[PDB]
Parts: structure tokens; sequence; C-alpha cells
């Protein structure tokens, strides 16, 4: 099982021989009941694997963990409730008062308000590097920084950043590169791990789920980062820890130490655990992640076909346009679809994308991206971001709809 | 309405027009589509109130957290993905990196962790109190102090606090009284925002879901502290706001400050959001909660005066007992049942207590509080000196008393205690 379309359905479980349930149960459970009270110690104590508390561990949301694992080519996983509590766990296990991460400013609003502003009244500030030059990112590190973090295809401009260059520097100043490939759609579009990156966070909100039911986000090691090698930068990993009675986390853990710490420390302490069900939604969406992942990809590219030649479309942004400024990283990069995102600048004056936007039928107007159904938004106007753009992500609704709903849009706004 | 057993049923929803759902629907969306790009803008813009997006807000966790505010007398409440995260959220929004807050010592463990070492590589510092003396509470503050920090009820010793006298001290302060109220049962046993707590934070893992289904917490928002007459320390409560466009918060939101930053900062970016399934398990759990409160504390009051005449057991702590140290407390705080917990020490070596627990054929074996099932620990062996200061001894079985029929739970006390016996 290399292929993807076979992981997305088996990687991460096994039928258990009580009930041989070939789908994955839904665990709704807070707790786990001990055998006995030495069992007891040796769970609490990290002696012996086990479900000890749904804060920290599920049966249901570990078949997703894995299975996300799995399809990014990781060691393993950990959810979180969210996308950002994604990101914001992994900062938070990578920095503290006093140090700083150095990240693209092409981000997703969510993060850069965690960059910007929250994690730095935690003494964690960010340097942003606009260039997505090699000696820029190279310059912007320091001696309190714990990270490089970029985005696997940026939103809404699609950059696609030179993952092997910056893992490399990232590695040469003993930082983690991390990665959000919530546009890469779960390992199918983009997959960071093989590039150099050690950690990559999703909003497993966007296409993992694909259905827009459910929130949720996961936290994917790579196990490549070797933290006792790195300790000055992250002690932590190595050193004796307060709370398991000085456990060594790298002694005990080896490529799993950040994973496991996010578990036994970050979820344990923070909390941002996903549900069971939430986690069943996922896996659902999961078993056909590949499959709508193209067909995504291919109703983007024609869509793209059709913005091109409309007189009202003044411009298109899509990763695979070789006029896009990343094309050589996207070329290199995106194997197996373009993504399933485009923006595009309409004709007109100020009002004239939200009147595109108003006029849809069939695609939606509202803030989520990576739902089955086609969604779009006048950014400005509402929520790179100019006032003639609309951001467009493509649904599988069938494309001749897609066309026809721009289409009959088109007509309303320009006659 | 005033009763909480008619609360617990109906606050916080009426039937939506469309459908006419009597019961509560689970809003299994995570997006809400806009009625136009203009209407988009305001919900975002916070220019108009609405759903926007599950990450910050969902009408079935809505229902929830309007519910369990009104159970608790306050004017609002925000759901968390757990109790930590209620708890770690809240304390977020009060403090940042050179801050510090006073709380009590009688600490969950993971509020410890979180207090002790998480927090402080965030620059937050906690000056714990041991001896829950007013005047210790009152010394420990500083000018960098951002709240006092106390469980309604402590586990596994059940201290109460004096909730008046501390959340004088800190009014006088000017900073905030938090209070841990999981072992209150939503407000059923304990109801600190009436004896003048400012934020109430829970496990609703626990009590308030009641059968050990589901993960959650919430952080209730009395509306009472005036973050404007105390904005020296809290500037971020009452000036322009960098997260969205100069935005004053005690200006727009008033008593609802807090809470609203809660949720458009801090759900928002920390993300620890609570789905709408895990709502609803809580909301089934919500509508016994009286029910199951009540037979809680009948049945920990029933087994209280078992194992004190037991041959077997060295002592028992229980708050209702006036041989409690802070039964004072406990009288006044507490008048619709002393809660549902209790903790005994066996006599014997120190495996007595871990026979006992592991020889219970009914109350289970786990570490887990406020599930209608009967649950018990040896803290001792398991979870956790550094214990002694935790309040564990190597006698001590900690008992979360369920809802079965107590003479079943006494009888398997009885035939474990026969195994390890004699």
């Amino acid at each position: 099982f290399q292929n993807f379309e076979t992981l997305q359905l088996h990687a991460g479980y096994t039928p258990d021989p009580h009930t041989r349930s070939t789908a994955v149960p839904i665990y709704a459970t807070s707790s786990y009941t001990f055998n006995d009270s030495a069992h007891g110690a040796r769970l609490f104590g990290l002696k012996e694997l086990g479900n000890i508390y749904s804060r920290l561990m599920n049966p249901t949301v570990d078949v997703f963990e894995k299975r996300i694992a799995a399809l990014e080519g990781g060691i393993a996983a950990a959810a979180t409730s969210s996308g950002q509590a994604a990101q914001f766990l992994t900062i938070a296990t990578l920095a503290k008062a006093g140090d700083n991460i150095v990240a693209s400013s092409h981000l997703y609003g969510g993060t850069y308000n965690q960059l910007n502003v929250l994690l730095p009244r935690f003494g964690i500030k960010t340097k942003f590097v606009r260039s997505g030059k090699l000696e820029d990112y190279a310059a912007a590190i320091d001696d309190q920084t714990r990270a490089i973090y970029v985005e696997s295809m940026s939103n809404p401009d699609y950059v696609v950043p030179d993952f092997e260059g910056i893992a490399k520097i990232a590695h040469e100043h003993g930082i983690p590169l991390v990665v959000d490939n919530t546009l890469g759609a779960g390992g199918y579009y983009i997959r960071p791990i093989e590039h150099g990156a050690d950690i990559v966070v999703h909003s497993a909100t966007k296409w993992i789920g694909g259905h827009g039911t459910t929130i949720g986000g996961v936290i994917v090691d790579s196990g490549r980062f070797n933290w006792n090698k790195h300790s000055d930068r992250f002690p932590e990993m190595v050193e004796p820890s307060p709370s398991y009675h000085g456990l060594k986390y790298w002694e005990a853990f080896g490529p799993a130490t950040f994973i496991t710490r996010i578990r036994v420390e970050m979820l344990r302490d923070i909390g941002a655990c996903l549900s069971p069900f939430s986690a069943q939604q996922l896996l659902l969406g999961i078993e056909t992640l590949g499959l709508r992942a193209e067909r995504h990809a291919q109703n983007t590219e024609k869509l793209s076909k059709y913005f091109e030649s409309s007189p009202n479309v003044s411009w298109v942004l899509w990763p695979g346009s070789e006029s896009h400024p990343t094309y050589s990283q996207a070329k290199k990069y995106l194997t197996r679809g373009f993504g399933a995102m485009l923006s595009i600048g309409v004709k007109g004056d100020a009002s004239a994308g939200s009147k595109v936007v108003d006029g849809l039928k069939l695609v939606s107007n509202l803030a989520n991206v990576g739902d089955a159904k086609s969604l779009a938004i006048h950014p400005w106007s509402t929520t790179g971001v100019t006032e003639d753009m609309i951001r467009i992500s493509v649904g599988i609704e069938h494309v001749d709809d897609i066309i026809a709903d721009f289409e009959q849009s088109f007509q309303k706004a320009y006659g």
C-alpha cells in the first residue's frame, strides 16, 4: 500500500476481534476502565501504551491520526479540535517566551492573527518574510528562532514555497520546518515531508473532511528532526520533564518525541482535543479524499480555462498557470493536480466582484474552502487581496454547472 | 425561570419556526451561508450577530452555552473542547507574559500542570496559596497579578474556599475571582457567581455531561467585573484592539466584554472549540443534571455513613462532615447536597487501598469523576512525597459516587472488603 487511494481506506485500522466491526466505531467515551490499579499506574506513568482519557487519545481519533500520518508519510499524528489549534499547539511546543519563529508573510488570516497578535502575548514573536527568497529566511533567523513556518500553498495567491531550499536553511540553523499543508489536501496535492518538512499541520475542516460538516485539525510528525542534536534550541525535548517525574522525552520516544509531547503535554494541558464524532465524520471524508481531490483539481483546471477567456475577467490566479509568480515551485511540487482553488479579478468598479458572487445560485457565498460544494467569496468587501478579486474553492459538481452558474451571474452583472 | 430543574430543560432554546424541532438539532456544519457579500462583511466586521463558522459559534453549542450560563446565573458562556481548554482560554485572556495569577494550591493535577509548568513557559507565573487564609491570598497579590483562581471544591480533600472573602480581596485588588466549579455540578451544588466569582469554568466532561461519553468545557461570564474601572490591570479590555481595527471591547460590549473576547479572540485564534455532537451529548446530560446531582449527593451522604462505621476504614473525608477542616465554608456554600465525592483511608499495609479498589465489581476503577456510574481510584499507586503535598496518602481511596442503588454500591465495597481483609 504505497497508494494514497488505498491508504485512505485502510491505514490505521483493523477490526478488533471482539466485535469485528468493519467500519470504525465511534468511541463516545471520556474514559477507559483500568484492568487493575497497577495497570492504571503504568498507563499514567507512560510505562505502557493504552487508552487513558479522550482529552489525550481515543480509538476513533487514533484511526484518524494514523491514517493522516500514513497519507502524509509521517510517523504519527495528533488530532486537534481545529486547524488553528494544530498550529497553536505546534508553535507552543517549539517556542516559549523570548523565542521567535520565522514565517512566510503569505498566510491564512487566522494564522496571521495567531502569529502577529496571540503568540506575542506569550512572549513568542514572528519575523515575517515576504519575498520567499532563501536568503531572507536565512537572515531572519537568530539564536532565539525555533521554526520556519510556511503554508504549502498560500491563500488566496497560491504561492508555493521552495520546500527543499527552506528545509535546508532550517535544518542548517538547527530548527524544524513546519508546513501548513491544508491546501495540499492531506498529502494528495503536496507532500511536504517528502521535501524536507519536519512537521505538517492541517485544518482537517477543509479538503480532508471534504463535506463541510466538521471542524478539526491534525499535527503530523515526520519523525525526521533530531531534537537531541539541537537540544540547545529545544532543551525541553531532552531534559528531564517537570510533568512526568523527570521523563526524558528524546530518550524515551526518539523520532516520535515531538508528537508524543504534543499528546502527553499539550493536548493534556491545553485540551484542544478532537471529538470521536468529529473524527468519524473526517474519516468518511478521508475515504474519498483522493477521488475528491482528483475531481476538485480537474474542475479547477477547466474553470481556469473558462475564466481566462471570459470578457468579464481581468485576471486569473491559478498555481498551474505558467505566468504564476511561483510556477516553477508549483511545477516541481504539485504533480497530481494544481489544487482546488483559483482567484479571479473581475472587470468593472469596486462593486463588480460582490455582484458576481451575489448572483451565483449554485456556488455558495461563505467563508470555508475545501467543501465538496463550490464556494466563492469577495474577500475585501467581506472577510494578496484586491477589490476586483474573487477567491473560489472549486467543488466537485459537474464542471458545466459551475461554469453555467458563473455565466448567468456575469450576464446579470454585465448585461 | 428561577428553578434549576426547569432551566436545565428549557433555557437557551426555542424551536425554530422552519422545522419546529422540539429537541435541539445537531448542526453538523462548519459553515453558514451568507445571504450576500454585504451580509458576510457585517458578520466578519462584528457589525451584526449571526453564525459565521463553527470554530467560533454553532447553534447546538449555543444552546449548551446559554443553558449553562442560565444555570450558573451568568450572562453568557463560551464552550471549549475540554475543561483544561476552558481554564487555559480564561487565563490567557486575563494574563500575558510578565503577569501572574494567585491560585489555591488545592488543584486538579491538570490545572496544576497548566499553572506550574505550561503557562510559565509563556511568561505567566502562579503564586500558590496553601493555607486558605484571606491574608495569604492578599499578600501574594502584586501589581502584575491578573486573577485569583480557586476550585469551588478541591479534590481529593474537598476544601471549599471562602468565596466571598476571597472575592472581596480580589475585587479590592482590581482583579477577578476565577472559580473552577466542576465539582459544583453545573451550579447545582455550588454557585460561585452568587458569592462573588466573576468567571466560572467547568469541565463539562464530568457531572454536567453526566454519562462519561464526552469531553467538554465551558467558561461562564458573570458580567459583574467592571473591566473599565480596573483598566489599569486590564488595558486590553478597554483599549483599541489590534485584532479588530481598534475595536474597544468594553465600549462595544460592556459586561459581556470578557466572554466576547474569549470568543472573538481566543476561540478564534487558539481554536479549542466544542463539536455540536459533543454539545448534544452534554445537553442530554444537562436535561437531568438536577436529578443526577441530587441522587449523587444522597448516595454520597449515605456512603459516608456506611464508611464511617466500617471496621476497615481509618477515616472519611466528606465536605458534609462537621469535622472537615473547611466545614464552615461547606455549610455556607453547599445547601443542596455536599457533593458527589468522598475519600476514605483503609486499614492495613500500603497495598490495602489498591486491593480494595481492584476488588470492586460494580464500581469502576478509573481516574474520571462525575459519571452516573460509580468510580473509585487509589491515587497513590496510580495517578500519583510529592504525593503528600497533593493531599494523597497511601491509604486513600477516592470515590466518585454514582447514582446506582446505594445498597448495591455498599454491597460492592463490602465484598471487596471481605476479600482484602477476611
